[PDB]
């Protein structure tokens, strides 16, 4: 029993972190095989942040300008290339700890674990979700750029985020491993704003299921409803519309608890309209939306990894 | 910026997990050097749970009755001994991944990371706190026994918990690495109850500091108070008394924010008496007490590890 904000074991990723320095700028890089991936603005100085011309900046750099350290070991950069917003530094040595991996661009609502690093060294790990507005509510300080987000599928590590910046609202933005930003952001110091955020309805339902699985049933009722009537209420509260795909996705949990998805939607409807009334669900006073239906199954069934 | 429930990187611990089987019972073990540590009830059958006589049960076991697997590798048990509630199985091979470690018995209020395992394989990681009543609010299912709790101090891993059981209230209990239970519990199926739990006042204050560091200042006031007057209010709300030691411990955070500890105590006093009023602190609607003053510093300063 029990329910926690569970992160994936970080071992396979820790072996891939390195330190990249170019001048006075130091940040993290991901070393897979003979390549080190890192944000391209590692070549910028405080003077270039406002409106950097990356092609130019990079053309004035030579392989010796890049100091890459893997622990006490220094890696020799034998080539470099820029792919969108990331730098790919070719090194003379293949990482012997390279796990089986793949790069993926996730969709909003999906969750992943973050290995926060500083100077090539892992400081900590936590779970978070890609918000509908393409930001994440992270925990990052100076020197954190380069830190990656990932998910583990059996024996494979799926990298899906590389950290780049913080917004005025204290939320964060980054890219996928191919250098493509998630959201409408750019890597330059110009006014940028994250859009209006909304609640991931499908995750909230998965969480209510987790609650039932763990014994909290006070919010349940006999009522029911339709996808149509539900979504009308949802929009009034800044919740993401619910689709048949989401309904099908919640299937396993509906089957496990015997509570029909549309029935659970009625419970939620009432929770939105009348609040929680000083009561809690799974130790919380707010409806949590950073647990995907799969996260719930994984934690309430005991799925392990290599 | 940002604040998350951050766990320690699990890499160093993942290398030490193994699978221990005795008959039909399988659970996890911790392999350090040439020894495998695991809960002693791995030798029990469903028939022995009610009132097991461990000395007897163990006297009827021989080294070949213990199957220990480290991945695809099988480890030969060349000896065994029982230390309080844990079994120490001597093996023919020293773990080559053994990190620099130490065993510690923590005190209530302290936090640590848990590496939940099943069949010797890491399922996930999360941070939790040893409650004043000697239990933890974990996330454990059948097969989880053996999973350990730890903290990382620079380059050293400090093991402080080994999981053993779940209480009717859905909370958990275990021991230190020397087999001594935390709390008044025993490893047998007899009626046992966890005591009344209370809130870790000092952690709540550290969290309010984290809130100020992150920009949430709505709960602050000009008022102040004395340790005496505060503790009177606290007891009425089931909060742990506050001591001068706690005040000294919160020093660095008081210095960093410029808000005096006794001033922060006044803010808290008001929060207890008038509630939060539909407002939140660091994204929460309840006062969080699973962040120690050190956790806050570590996350708001960027402390890393080997
Ligand atoms: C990274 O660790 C980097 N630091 C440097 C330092 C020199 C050159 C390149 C880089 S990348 C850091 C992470 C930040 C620190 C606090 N929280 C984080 O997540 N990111 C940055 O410093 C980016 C870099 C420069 C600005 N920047 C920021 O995050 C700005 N935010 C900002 O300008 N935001 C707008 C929305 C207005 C664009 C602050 C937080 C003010 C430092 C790049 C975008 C190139
Ligand atoms: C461990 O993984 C173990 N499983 C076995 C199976 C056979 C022999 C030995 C062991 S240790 C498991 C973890 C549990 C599972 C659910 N959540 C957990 O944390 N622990 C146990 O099975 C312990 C074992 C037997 C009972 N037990 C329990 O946790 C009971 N709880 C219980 O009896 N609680 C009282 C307070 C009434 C004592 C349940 C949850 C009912 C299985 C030992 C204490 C020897």
């Amino acid at each position: 029993s029990g329910f926690r904000k569970m992160a994936f074991p970080s071992g396979k990723v820790e072996g891939c972190m390195v330190q990249v320095t170019c001048g006075t700028t130091t940040l993290n890089g991901l070393w897979l095989d003979d390549v080190v991936y890192c944000p391209r603005h590692v070549i910028c100085t405080s003077e270039d942040m406002l409106n950097p011309n990356y092609e130019d900046l990079l053309i004035r750099k030579s392989n010796h300008n890049f100091l890459v350290q893997a622990g006490n070991v220094q890696l020799r950069v034998i080539g470099h290339s820029m792919q969108n917003c990331v730098l790919k530094l070719k090194v003379d040595t293949a990482n012997p700890k390279t796990p089986k991996y793949k790069f993926v661009r996730i969709q909003p609502g999906q969750t992943f674990s973050v290995l926060a690093c500083y100077n090539g060294s892992p400081s900590g790990v936590y779970q978070c979700a890609m918000r509908p507005n393409f930001t994440i509510k992270g925990s990052f300080l100076n020197g954190s750029c380069g830190s990656v987000g990932f998910n583990i599928d059996y024996d494979c590590v799926s990298f899906c985020y590389m950290h780049h910046m913080e917004l005025p609202t204290g939320v964060h933005a980054g890219t996928d491993l191919e250098g493509n930003f998630y959201g409408p952001f750019v890597d330059r110091q110009t006014a940028q704003a994250a859009g209006t955020d909304t609640t991931i309805t499908v995750n909230v339902l998965a969480w209510l299921y987790a609650a039932v699985i763990n014994g909290d049933r006070w919010f349940l009722n006999r009522f029911t409803t339709t996808l149509n009537d539900f979504n009308l209420v949802a929009m009034k509260y800044n919740y993401e519309p619910l689709t048949q795909d989401h309904v099908d996705i919640l299937g396993p949990l509906s089957a496990q608890t015997g509570i029909a998805v549309l029935d659970m939607c009625a419970s939620l409807k009432e929770l939105l309209q009348n609040g929680m009334n000083g009561r809690t669900i799974l130790g919380s006073a707010l409806l949590e939306d950073e647990f995907t239906p799969f996260d719930v199954v994984r934690q309430c069934s005991g799925v392990t990894f290599q």
